[PDB]
């Protein structure tokens, strides 16, 4: 499985195409506080 790493928002989620249709390139992720796991 595939994981962002730092960034605040770009496209704001999927509805498509969006259902992994794109390389590591994905800044939509706004997480922070990950599972256990490295940060």
């Amino acid at each position: 499985g595939a994981m962002g790493s730092v960034d605040s928002a770009d496209a704001g989620g999927g509805s498509g195409w969006l259902t992994g249709w794109l390389p590591t390139w994905c800044p939509t992720s706004t997480s922070h506080l990950k599972e256990a796991e490295e940060k």
